[PDB]
C-alpha cells in the first residue's frame, strides 16, 4: 500500500490541502502549531510573529514566514524535520497540537509539488553559540531531505527559538477571514503567549501578552493495554535495547502493570514469565492482546499525559476579547476511552459588548487548536444546540452569548480526514453535555440574581 507521502500527494483534499486557499491558511495553522510546542510546552512564554508576503502576483505565490523564542533544534536533526516523511504515526504518549499525520512536512511537500524556491529555516537550541542556517527542499519522489544551503552565524546574549519561511500557491482575498479569526481564537486561549501578525496587505495587528501563567505541561506516560494492538506489540519488541524477559517486558513497558498484576496476565495469557520476549510467536502476541481487551482490573489511563486550559486563563480570555457582563467555565475530572484519557473544559460569557443574535457563538478546541471548517457537523455544535437555555434562565429569542469547550486526548475521535469536525462518540458526547450543563447552572444563578436586583430597585426605590 502507499505511503503517507503519496497518499497526501494522490489525496491532498484528504489532508487540508484541497486548494490554495486552504493551503495557505494550513501552512500558517503548522508553522504556529509548532511554535507553541516548542515555546509553552518547555516553561518559555511564546513570543510569536506571523508573516504573509504575495510573492508573485499572477501566479499567487506567498512566502509564509513564522519566528518563534523556543527551545530551537539540534542542527542534525533539521533536515529529517522538513524533510523526511515518516512511514506511520507514531503512538501517542503525550498531548501534542495538531490533527494531521505530515505535520508541517505536508506545507513543505505541497511548497515542493507547485513551485521552485525552497524553505529556509534558522535555529539556535537553547545555550547554543551559533545560529543555524539552512536552505531546505523535500525530495518529491524520494522522501529525503535536498540540502541546498547549510551556514552558521555568531549567537547573541540569551538567544534561542526557530524562524521557518515557506512558499506556496495560495489565495488571501479568500482566506483572510478565516485565518484572521484563527490567530483570534487561539488568542482566546492562549492569553500567555504574545502575536504579532502582518498580511500580504501590510495590515498590521497586535495582540499583547496578558499574563504570566502558564499550564503545566503535559508529560510523557507508557501505553495503557487496552491501547494497543498487535502491530503496536511487535514495535514495542523490535525498539528494546534489552534482553528482556516477557514478565519484565509487561512491567516496565506499560501503564498499570505490577509484579502482581504482571504474573495474572501471564497465567491467563499461558506464557513462560522468563522466557525472553524477542522470542514471542506470532500467536503468543495474539494471546497477550485478546488478554489485555479481556482484563477487567487495570487502573484508568493516567492523565499526566494531558495538559489542561485551565478555568483562570479561560475566563481571562473570554473577559479581555469579548468584554462580557458574566462570565464563566469548568475544568472537569478526568475520564477515559480505548486506553486514552480525556478532560472537558467548557466555558460561557454573557451580555456586555457580545452581539445579539439568535443562536450562541461557539468555539470549539481540540488538545489546544481551534476548530474553524465544518462546524456544523460537529458533536460540540450538535450539545449546543439541542441544550434548551429557557431551562437556564435565558428568556428572549434573541440573546448575546459565547459559548466555548475544549475536548484534550491522546486520541482526539474525527469524523472523516480532512474535515474539523470532532466525531460524536457516546462516552465523549456525555461528558461535554454535563460539562456544558456545569457552566450553564452558573450562568443560571447570575441571571436569576441580575432579575432580582432589576425587580427590587423597580419596586422600592423612588
Ligand atoms: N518551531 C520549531 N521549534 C522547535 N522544534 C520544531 C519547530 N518546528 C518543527 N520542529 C521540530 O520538527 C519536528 C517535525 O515537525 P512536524 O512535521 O510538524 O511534526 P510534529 O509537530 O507532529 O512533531 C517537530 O516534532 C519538532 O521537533
Ligand atoms: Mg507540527
Amino acid at each position: 500500500s502507499l505511503s503517507p507521502a503519496e497518499f497526501f500527494k494522490r489525496n491532498p483534499e484528504l489532508a487540508g490541502f484541497p486548494n490554495p486557499a486552504r493551503a495557505l491558511y494550513q501552512t500558517v495553522r503548522e508553522l504556529i502549531e509548532n511554535s507553541l510546542d516548542a515555546t509553552d510546552v518547555h516553561g518559555i512564554l511564546p513570543n510569536i510573529k506571523i508573516t504573509i508576503d504575495l510573492i508573485d502576483d499572477a501566479r499567487q505565490i506567498y512566502k509564509v514566514n513564522v519566528v518563534d523564542n523556543g527551545i530551537g533544534i539540534p542542527p542534525q536533526e533539521v533536515p529529517n524535520a522538513f524533510g523526511r516523511v515518516l512511514y506511520s504515526s507514531k503512538y501517542v504518549n503525550r498531548q501534542t497540537r495538531g490533527m494531521y499525520g505530515l505535520g508541517v512536512k505536508a506545507a513543505v511537500l505541497y511548497s515542493q509539488m507547485h513551485q521552485d524556491k525552497p524553505i529556509e529555516i534558522e535555529t539556535s537550541p537553547v545555550n547554543s553559540k551559533r545560529i543555524y542556517t539552512f536552505k531546505l527542499k523535500i525530495d518529491i519522489n524520494k522522501n529525503e531531505p535536498i540540502i541546498v544551503e547549510r551556514g552558521s552565524v555568531e549567537n547573541t546574549r540569551g538567544f534561542h527559538g526557530t524562524s521557518v519561511a515557506i512558499s506556496i500557491p495560495g489565495d488571501w482575498p479568500k482566506a483572510k477571514s478565516r485565518i484572521y479569526e484563527y490567530i483570534k481564537r487561539t488568542y482566546i486561549i492562549t492569553p500567555y503567549a504574545e502575536f504579532i501578525f502582518k498580511d500580504p496587505e501590510g495590515n498590521v495587528t497586535y495582540y499583547p501578552r496578558l499574563t504570566n501563567k502558564i499550564p503545566k505541561p503535559p508529560q510523557e506516560v507508557k501505553p495503557h493495554p487496552y491501547g494497543v494492538d498487535r502491530e503496536e506489540i511487535k514495535i514495542l519488541i523490535n525498539n528494546l535495547k534489552r534482553d528482556y524477559t516477557i514478565k519484565e517486558f509487561l512491567v516496565n513497558e506499560f501503564q498499570s502493570i505490577g509484579d502482581t498484576t504482571a504474573d495474572k496476565i501471564l497465567e491467563l495469557a499461558g506464557l513462560k514469565p522468563n522466557k525472553k520476549v524477542k522470542n514471542l510467536t506470532e500467536e503468543e502476541i495474539t494471546r497477550l492482546v485478546e488478554t489485555f481487551k479481556k482484563y477487567e482490573d487495570f487502573r484508568s489511563p493516567s492523565a499526566d499525559s494531558l495538559s489542561v486550559i485551565g478555568e483562570d486563563l479561560i475566563e481571562l480570555g473570554l473577559k479581555k476579547i469579548f468584554n462580557p457582563d458574566f462570565a464563566a467555565s469548568i475544568t472537569r475530572k478526568p475520564k477515559a476511552y480505548q486506553g486514552h484519557p480525556f478532560i472537558v473544559e467548557a466555558g460561557v460569557a454573557f451580555g456586555g459588548s457580545i452581539p445579539v443574535g439568535e443562536e450562541p457563538i461557539v468555539l470549539r478546541y481540540a488538545n489546544k487548536i481551534p476548530l474553524i471548517y465544518d462546524e456544523k457537523s460537529d458533536v460540540i455544535w450538535k450539545v449546543v444546540e439541542e441544550l434548551d437555555w429557557k431551562r437556564y434562565g435565558i428568556e428572549s429569542d434573541q440573546y448575546q452569548m459565547v459559548v466555548m469547550v475544549h475536548l484534550c486526548s491522546t486520541k482526539i475521535p474525527y469524523k472523516s480526514a480532512g474535515k474539523e469536525s470532532i466525531a460524536e462518540v457516546e462516552d465523549i458526547e456525555k461528558e461535554i453535555k454535563n460539562a456544558l450543563m456545569e457552566v450553564a447552572r452558573k450562568l443560571k444563578q447570575y441571571l436569576s440574581e441580575k432579575r432580582k436586583e432589576q425587580e427590587a430597585k423597580k419596586k422600592l426605590l423612588a
